[PDB]
């Protein structure tokens, strides 16, 4: 009976550093490293899962964790990593959006093309876990990325957003249209070059995605991969997220200036108050130029406006 355990980042680092001569070439999908230890083979995965196989498996496992669970699991590929393992090193276009949940502002979709020779460079900019990066880091990293790799962006401003919405087009359909159009722009811009893969950070079922594009004049379908948390699959997606956020911030600064009031992000109470201030100082119609009207925030702001 081989043994498996769950190791945190500290444990993973200790394991890798401990065993001198750790192997990292030609390993199963998801595996970080393997140890050709005598009487026991150790394989550590991205998920933190570490497997001990061999005669002295239980013994080796005990050296790191107490009460190591035994299982029949083998050092095989991890389904969660099958995609990253194959797409990670390819030249690819990655796309993602921002602003969907923000009462104020547009929806921004960006796509970045990272050719094989630029993968390391973009990754060195610390694009991984872009979710952890604050706005100031975005303003710092985005420009570097835009300067290194080709990209495209499609900004859905509030007046157009509101028009599509009141017409019956839900956000899901809006996003599908924006991704497709942004992808079309990047594909033509990098031609004659062609990406080995096109990865869309999943926001809805593939089947539903293309159905929404049935009326589009041009549809990017070819080597399109719809994957969840795509940022962990390819640096191009992470790059897209950062660019999208950078543009969103830039749009918000411009929008706040046009409105004459600082527009907070999100859709909390502070947004309700801000919307109330806008109505009183500029008129309710001003919201049509800077907010996603159908949001519940509109009703709340109008109430606060008359309440004062
Ligand atoms: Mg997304």
């Amino acid at each position: 009976s081989n043994y498996v355990i769950q190791a945190d980042q500290q444990l993973l680092d200790a394991l890798r550093a401990h065993y001198e001569g750790a192997l990292s070439d030609r390993l199963p999908a998801g595996a970080l490293f393997a140890v050709k230890r005598p009487d026991v083979v150790i394989t550590a995965y991205r998920s933190g899962k570490v497997l001990f196989q061999g005669k002295a498996a239980e013994q080796e496992a005990a050296k790191w964790i107490s009460g190591a669970s035994a299982s029949n699991e083998t050092a095989d590929h991890q389904p969660s990593a099958l995609a990253a393992h194959q797409l990670g090193s390819l030249s690819a276009i990655g796309s993602d959006e921002v602003g969907t949940g923000d009462y104020f502002g547009p929806i921004v979709v960006a796509a970045a093309y990272v050719d094989r020779p630029h993968i390391a460079k973009i990754a060195a900019l610390g694009v991984k876990d872009s979710k952890q990066l604050n706005d100031e880091a975005i303003k710092r990293i985005a420009p570097a990325i835009m300067e290194t790799v080709p990209h495209a962006v499609t900004v859905l401003d509030n007046p157009q957003y509101n028009r599509w919405q009141r017409s019956g087009m839900p956000q899901t359909k809006m996003k599908a249209l924006l991704h497709n159009r942004t992808l079309v722009k990047l594909v033509d811009a990098i031609a004659p070059a062609e990406p080995e893969a096109i990865i869309i950070d999943e926001f809805l079922k593939r089947d539903s995605y293309f159905r929404y594009l049935s009326d589009e004049d041009r549809i990017i379908r070819e080597r399109v991969h719809c994957l969840p948390k795509a940022e962990s699959v390819h640096v191009s997606v992470a790059a897209a997220s950062i660019i999208a956020r950078y543009v969103f911030l830039e749009e918000m600064e411009q929008l706040s200036r046009a409105v004459g009031l600082l527009l907070p992000k999100g859709a909390g109470a502070i947004v309700d108050e801000a919307a109330a201030r806008i109505i009183r100082a500029r008129g309710e119609e001003m919201l049509e130029t800077c907010a996603k009207l159908h949001f519940a925030n509109t009703k709340k702001a109008l109430a606060i406006a008359k309440r004062r």
